[PDB]
């Protein structure tokens, strides 16, 4: 099963770049629905988390 990332980058150094890629990608397209989840507090679980 697939768990432990952070065991995961130790693998290869790619891993870091692609999830560095899409992470950084995936905030630019949930920016927006930022407005349309309101309701909801992800982006808060996640910026106090952090």
């Amino acid at each position: 099963m697939d768990s432990a990332p952070f065991e995961l980058f130790f693998m290869i150094n790619t891993s870091i770049l692609l999830i560095f890629i899409f992470i950084v990608l995936l905030i630019h397209f949930e920016g927006w629905r930022i407005s349309f989840y309101w309701n909801v507090s992800v982006h808060r679980v996640l910026g106090f988390k952090e």
